[PDB]
Order: C-alpha cells, then structure tokens, then sequence
C-alpha cells in the first residue's frame, strides 16, 4: 500500500449548466452566483466512500468547445464523468447524447463509467421533467441524480455515486 486510491473524474456538459457550481460547492461548501465561463480547471478531494478512503482528482471542462485535441486528450485519461444538465434548460439535456457518444467514441466503449445529474432542481422554472431523465438513464444503464448547487442537494451524492460506478467496473 502506497497511498489512497484516486479516482480521476471529468465534470462535462453544456454551457451554465452549473458544472463550476457543483464542483467548488464539493471542494470550497460554497455557492458560486456568479457566472464565469470555465477553460480547464483541476480540483483534488479526499473523502471515504464505503469505508474506502479516496482521493478524487476532478477536471472541470469547458462547455462551450468545439474539436478540441486537448480536449479529447482528458476524456482518454478520465475514469469517470458527470454528465450535466440543467432542469430548466432543454437543450441542455439534448446535448447530453452528443456528451455521452464523445466519451463513447474516444474511450472506445459502451460501458463507460458514467453518471446522468440534473442541475438547478432548486428553481420553478423546470422544463425536462424528472421521469424522461430517468428513462434516458435508464436507457443508457447509468444513473441518474437531480441536484442544486446551491442547495448542495445530491451533490456530495453525484461524486460519491459515480466512484461507486467506477468501482464496479473494475
Ligand atoms: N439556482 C441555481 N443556479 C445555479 C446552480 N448551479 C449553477 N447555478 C448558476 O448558474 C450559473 C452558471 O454556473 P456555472 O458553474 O458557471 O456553470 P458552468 O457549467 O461551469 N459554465 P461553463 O461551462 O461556461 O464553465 C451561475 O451564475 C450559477 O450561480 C444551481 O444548482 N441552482
Ligand atoms: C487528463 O485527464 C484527467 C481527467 C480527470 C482528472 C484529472 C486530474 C485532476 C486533478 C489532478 N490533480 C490536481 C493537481 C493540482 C491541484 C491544485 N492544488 C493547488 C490543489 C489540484 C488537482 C490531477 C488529474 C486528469
Ligand atoms: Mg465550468
């Protein structure tokens, strides 16, 4: 035994969906309000899961990006993503499909670790209803978790479950 196992894990998803949000709301218990659109930026955490002490290494991606070759670079070395979505924002979780087969293509895999999380549950302003991201998750046999990064509700929940995911696959 040489240290705690780390997990390398890619936050993706579109632009303002909250992806910064969740993360320093995970690392900082801070709510960021303001809206700073993020390049590339790296974040460490050490928690147990299951009895199992862990370091979590998290890449907080860009949402507006096109062909990137660095980009595909991090999606090759992660272990595990967090695909997000906003619950008040349909194209969104649209995009959500083009995320998924982007790690498909590039890991060259169905079976990827991989968790659906639908931001922003906090505001009344729904418009993707709880039920279809389900059936999405579902269909992609992966879970799915609803939270707010502002009320922190299944925000420790979405890193913890997607670990709990890449265990499983190994
Ligand atoms: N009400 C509410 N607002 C949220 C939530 N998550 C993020 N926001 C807000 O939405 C805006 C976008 O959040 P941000 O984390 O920057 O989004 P992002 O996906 O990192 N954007 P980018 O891809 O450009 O880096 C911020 O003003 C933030 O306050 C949430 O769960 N609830
Ligand atoms: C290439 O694709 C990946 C994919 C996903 C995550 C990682 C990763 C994330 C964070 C770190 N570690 C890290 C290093 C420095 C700091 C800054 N320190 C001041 C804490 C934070 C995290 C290392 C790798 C690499
Ligand atoms: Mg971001």
């Amino acid at each position: 035994f040489q240290g705690m196992t780390e997990y390398k894990l890619v936050v993706v998803g579109a632009g303002g969906v909250g992806k910064s949000a969740l993360t320093i709301q995970l690392i900082q218990n801070h709510f960021v309000d303001e809206y700073d659109p993020t390049i590339e930026d790296s974040y460490r955490k050490q928690v147990v899961i299951d009895g199992e002490t862990c370091l979590l290494d998290i890449l907080d991606t860009a949402g507006h990006e096109e062909y990137s070759a660095m980009r595909d670079q991090y999606m090759r070395t992660g272990e595990g993503f967090l695909c997000v979505f906003a619950i008040n924002n349909t194209k969104s979780f649209e995009d959500i499909h083009h995320y998924r087969e982007q790690i498909k293509r590039v890991k060259d895999s169905e079976d990827v670790p991989m968790v659906l999380v639908g931001n922003k549950c906090d505001l009344p302003s729904r418009t993707v209803d709880t039920k279809q991201a389900q059936d999405l998750a579902r269909s992609y046999g992966i879970p799915f978790i609803e939270t707010s990064a502002k009320t922190r509700q299944g925000v420790d929940d979405a890193f913890y479950t997607l670990v709990r995911e890449i265990r499983k696959h190994k």
